[PDB]
């Protein structure tokens, strides 16, 4: 009959936040990016359409407050260009400017802009004052455009091409309202979820390609949002807050989450040979972290799927991949494949392994570093997922 008319917000796009100033033990300090009377125009692909939207901004890892002098949204027409007829002010309790204390995040008022699934919008932020922005999504696989002054409502960003970035600055979710029954699938993981080595500005991350399959099958109301962080580990900070510490924020608290696909751990194994030798962890310690995350998500009624760790022999041999890392990978994958607690396994390892040698990634899917898939490998990851799982 008539769908009940109650409207609700759903996460349509997400980006997990990291602290750009955090470094490995023993490393030299790292400086954050800063803006000073400048506008950053981000571009993002919506998984879910609807009638209104709201923007979640973040100062989660700031050391001082930041003030967003203006935030605006518009439909993207490619590169930095917008459809000015769709430009809208984004307000916060009715105010165009808003200050976030260090360690806080904030979702905006609803914006009356009707949007369609798998379309790009631009979210533009003006910082009038000197603004340190350590709170980033570091590897966005998407161009952002930076210009002088308040260009948030401009048709395009007038600036030098060297003033482009591929990060997201203090922008962490974009939620869209609908009266329809809606599923939200959160892909949680590291660079292989984030989409490192997929084509920039092409929406070829594995969760994008999974989203394409869903919409092609007719499921416009099953959304896929990306909570990957390139370099992320279950058990230790860097890159990004540890998987265990961020699971509540980046999975359990995603608006409308119904399903999660967890793919994490290869960096726990690979970082200890050389990047972080004081942070050697066992497969059993990784499994314990995974267990607590699974328990928490199931307690909230979320469907929990766990992916097997894809083969990575050849990835900086002796300095990332090691025999110890392979042994731990085996133990973890055996645990995943035999677990009675998870709702299902997604055997990415089986899907992407080399038929000629199961310890290596299939050469046709290898970006070149023996660890990260290329676009075809991310397509193969998405193709391996039974869409019945996401219903």
């Amino acid at each position: 009959g008539l769908v009940p008319r109650g409207s609700h917000m759903y996460a349509s796009w997400t980006a997990s936040m990291s602290d750009a100033t955090q470094v490995l033990p023993g490393a030299a300090p790292a400086a954050s990016q800063s803006f000073n009377n400048q506008t950053v125009r981000h571009v993002l692909r919506l998984s879910l359409g609807g009638n209104t939207l709201r923007v979640k901004v973040s100062n989660l890892f700031g050391k001082s407050p930041i003030t967003f002098t203006a935030v605006r949204v518009a439909k993207s027409t490619g590169q930095s260009n917008i459809d000015v007829s769709t430009d809208k002010s984004v307000t916060f309790n009715g105010q165009a400017s808003v200050t976030l204390e260090a360690g806080t995040e904030l979702v905006s008022d609803a914006v009356n802009l009707e949007v369609a699934p798998l379309t790009n919008i631009a979210v533009s932020m003006y910082f009038s004052s000197p603004t340190a922005m350590p709170t980033v999504h570091a590897l966005g696989v998407q161009t952002a455009f930076i210009g002088a002054g308040n260009q948030t409502a401009a048709t395009s960003i007038s600036a030098a091409a060297a003033d482009q970035s591929q990060s997201y600055y203090g922008l962490t979710a974009l939620e869209v309202s609908s009266i329809q029954k809606t599923n939200v699938v959160v892909t949680f993981g590291d660079s292989i979820t984030d989409g490192y080595k997929s084509t920039v500005d092409a929406s070829k991350r594995y969760p994008n390609q999974l989203d394409d399959r869903l919409k092609t099958a007719g499921f416009s109301r099953i959304g896929v949002v990306n909570q990957g962080i390139s370099g992320n580990r279950w058990l230790n900070d860097f890159s990004g807050p540890s998987g265990t510490s961020r699971f509540d924020r980046d999975v359990l608290n995603v608006t409308g989450i119904t399903h999660a696909i967890i793919l994490l751990g290869v960096n726990d194994l690979g970082f200890s040979a050389w990047l972080a030798p004081t942070q050697t962890v066992t497969a059993e310690q990784v499994i314990a972290a995974m267990t607590t995350a699974i328990v928490k998500a199931k307690a909230k009624g979320i469907k929990v799927f766990v992916g097997t760790i894809i083969p990575f022999k050849g990835a900086s041999m002796g300095y990332y991949y090691t025999d110890a890392a392979e042994a731990k990978r085996q133990t973890i994958n055996t645990f995943i494949r035999n677990s009675k607690e998870i709702d299902g396994v997604i055997d990415f390892a089986d899907a992407l392994k080399n038929p000629a040698d199961p310890l290596t990634i299939n050469p046709i899917y290898d970006s070149g570093d023996a660890l990260h898939p290329n676009d075809a490998g991310y397509e193969a990851m998405a193709a391996a997922i039974d869409l019945s799982k996401l219903q």
